[PDB]
């Protein structure tokens, strides 16, 4: 079955047969799409088909399908499986592996990057404490003093589901939001709850607008324990804007490395609930995002008071002209201290470039619309006029539930 | 079977039961989603129509009781005979305003009830369609205090005499092919300024130019005809703050009017229904002004301000979208024509939902249609979990009757 997609800007028509090695489900049936929906112990049984499934792509990829080697690792897994109900990735099925779920990220705009992924395997560490000690060299080898790389760091896979490896950072690094008793919040709003916890664990606030969180690390099904990382390790951006000079006494910053911590890697069935992966930030996930958002420190009001801006009607686009000011201050402000930043319209001109790319070369290229149109000025870029076909292939990243809601407390 | 929606600002949870009386299909697959694509006898008639005369006599409080069996029995002789059936008027008007309210793409939805409907049923020329359409412009114009409405030509026979306006749009400017190798006026239109010019058109080849109307009746060759100018509510657009603007000389009309779609009632086909409302000011100064595939002034503009246009990240491109934006809604304001925002026009599609859920437990929404075309994360519905499904009464696209017709 042959499917098309179709770019109304262009009318450039690929055709996708990728959907065609779909697994998982959508979420979406034939009387419901569910596309703009945020959220749409494992035994023998199920397990080989999966292990198998991946292995024999694994091999394709290196030319050996069906070879000796692709035999044998074969039966190899399949023994493992039986006698302990589990098996063990070789280091080049980790990193092939952790390389695909990213290429597989449909959400993902940044996806032209895919090959170039610095894979740690974290898969011999036993602790929190070693926990702490694999995400510091993550975040000093990622950070690179500004010169960000990807790169991904991978702890011991579940076992029997009490056993496992979590972060419970939902970033690596990401600012305290504190609610008051007036019922304003001070810092990062999307963050209170898990300051709370952090709060509850021990952490002394320093309650501050922009305090970097401790790291919260559970390792083998143990309670998680706090450390701080060490703030020469965390680099930081003050914001300024290169006309405006009234913009840095807003006293904003904002940290360089996304690192996105709460997911779950899934390769040949396997289940790592703690791989902290981290990239390089488009400006407007800080800039729209972070500042912009009501729900997050939404500062679209004080910038727009001090940019005289007729306020009255909505239709002064006044929130429209602020938006745009701080996202150019954001880029300015990351490109003076020369830290790695891409603004939208270069990072969806890659992404186009990237998707006919893969349908050329691979068949398709899943992509999630809903999040790959950056969230202003969306028309544009050229991503809007692009149609997508969005579908689920392994090996793959998975939303999990925040383990506070999950985990049985030891004491 | 009881589905959940989340607004991620607000937190607010709704639960969507008006999917389950959900008829035709999405595009997409419990595998494949395809919610980013643009376009994804009488044994059949008789279910459609007792399916809408069930939801009609259920809406004037008067389901299973004598007036409404007596109807359906009605129909349903009439379809045994003629192997069609007609509308009562009271029918036909709500099942054109309830096409609106199903219409998942349409974020102007909340004002679904307050809809104009002109019966056309009695049509049988293309000078008769275009003295419909003249009156159903002036009407729904109303010097600048735009007002809602729907003309609803004869519905469809056996297909070899179907009533369709060829515009896609009853009021749009036209666009030529150049010697010079760019575009003249506005390149959506290309083909269709083409085929004008072709049956005989009166081209003055400028670069707003409304198109004349190209009428099929009764399945007929297609005719030619002039809106009178003094129809068409015209608007000069100038900056609040930057009086070079003027000198680009950008105008736009004020009445967008669809013409190019099928209405659906009861199973039965109205291919000529142009339909029209108001302006939501991005379409005309995102879309119709920045569109690489449309009049393309970015780089024009941008140039002006004086912007750094060198690098893509100077944001030039978003700066002068902006004040591209506050200008048409300025204007329109300025010369009392009606006009929405987009923060407005959101804002008032929440309202609209949290409304559709509670009184009738849902309301279809395609979010990628929904969400602006700038400015998306700071207006309410960008965090807004939307279902989006099928309902009937509806509106379709229908192939371009170019590509169709027996000429
Ligand atoms: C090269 C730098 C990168 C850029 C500029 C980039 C860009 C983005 C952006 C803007 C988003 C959406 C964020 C949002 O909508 O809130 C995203 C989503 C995502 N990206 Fe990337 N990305 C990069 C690298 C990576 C890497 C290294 C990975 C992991 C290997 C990754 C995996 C993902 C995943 C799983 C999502 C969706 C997360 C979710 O569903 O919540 N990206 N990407
Ligand atoms: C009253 C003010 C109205 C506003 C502000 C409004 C707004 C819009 C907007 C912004 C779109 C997006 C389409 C695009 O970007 O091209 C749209 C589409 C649509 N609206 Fe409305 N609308 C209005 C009235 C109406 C009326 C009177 C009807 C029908 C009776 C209608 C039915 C539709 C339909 C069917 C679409 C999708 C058309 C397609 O698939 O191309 N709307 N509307
Ligand atoms: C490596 C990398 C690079 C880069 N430039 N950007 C990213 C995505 C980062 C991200 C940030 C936030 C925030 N704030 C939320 C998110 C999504 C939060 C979320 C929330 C929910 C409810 C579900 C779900 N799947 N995801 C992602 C990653
Ligand atoms: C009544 C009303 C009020 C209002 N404010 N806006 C509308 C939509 C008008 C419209 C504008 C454009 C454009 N540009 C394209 C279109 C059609 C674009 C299109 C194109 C194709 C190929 C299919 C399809 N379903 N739609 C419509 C209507
Ligand atoms: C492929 C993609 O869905 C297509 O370009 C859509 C996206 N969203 C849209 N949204 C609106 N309101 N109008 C459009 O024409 C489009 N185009
Ligand atoms: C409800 C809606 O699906 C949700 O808020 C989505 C919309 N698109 C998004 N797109 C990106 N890139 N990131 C997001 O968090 C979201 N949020
Ligand atoms: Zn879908």
């Amino acid at each position: 079955r042959f499917l098309k997609v179709k770019n109304w800007e262009t009318d450039v028509v690929l055709t996708d047969t990728l959907h065609l090695k779909s697994t998982l489900e959508t979420g979406c049936t034939e009387h419901i799409c569910m596309g703009s929906i945020m959220l749409p112990v494992r035994t023998k049984d199920q397990l080989f088909p999966l292990a198998k499934e991946f292995l024999d792509q694994y091999y394709s990829s290196i030319k050996r399908f069906g070879s000796k080697a692709h035999m044998d690792r074969l039966e190899e897994v399949n023994k493992e499986i039986e006698s302990t109900s589990t098996y063990q990735l070789k280091d080049t099925e980790l990193i092939y592996g952790a390389k695909h779920a990213w290429r597989n990220a449909s959400r993902c705009v940044g996806r032209i990057q895919w090959s170039k992924l610095q894979v740690f395997d974290a898969r011999d560490c036993t602790t929190a404490h070693g926990m702490f000690n694999y995400i510091c060299n993550h975040v000093k080898y990622a950070t690179n003093k500004g010169n960000l790389r990807s790169a991904i760091t991978i702890f011991p896979q579940r076992t029997d589901g009490k056993h496992d490896f979590r972060v419970w950072n939902s970033q690596l690094i990401r600012y305290a939001g504190y609610k008051q008793p007036d019922g304003s919040t001070l810092g990062d709003p999307a963050n209170v709850q898990f300051t709370e916890i952090c709060i509850q664990q021990g952490w002394k606030a320093p309650r501050g607008r922009f305090d970097v969180l401790p790291l919260l690390l559970q390792a083998n099904g143990n309670d998680p324990e706090l450390f701080q990382i060490p703030p020469e390790l965390v680099l930081e951006v003050p914001i300024r804007h290169p006309k405006f000079d009234w913009f840095k006494d807003l006293g904003l910053k904002w940290y360089g490395l996304p690192a996105v911590s709460n997911m779950l890697l899934e390769i040949g069935g396997l289940e790592f609930s703690a791989c902290p992966f981290s990239g390089w930030y488009m400006g407007t996930e800080i800039g729209v995002r972070d500042y912009c958002d009501n729900s997050r420190y939404n500062i679209l009001e004080e910038v727009a008071k001090k940019m005289d801006l007729d306020m009255r009607k909505t239709s002064s686009l006044w929130k429209d002209q602020a938006l745009v000011e701080i996202n150019i201050a954001v880029l300015y402000s990351f490109q003076s201290d020369k830290v790695t930043i891409v603004d939208h319209h270069s990072a969806t001109e890659s992404f186009i470039k990237h998707m006919e790319n893969e349908y050329r070369c691979r068949g398709g290229c899943p992509a999630d619309w809903v999040w790959i149109v950056p969230p202003m000025s969306g028309s544009i870029t050229p991503v809007f006029h692009q149609e997508m076909l969005n579908y689920r292939l392994t090996p793959s990243f998975e939303y999990q539930p925040d383990p506070w809601n999950t985990h049985v407390w030891k004491g």
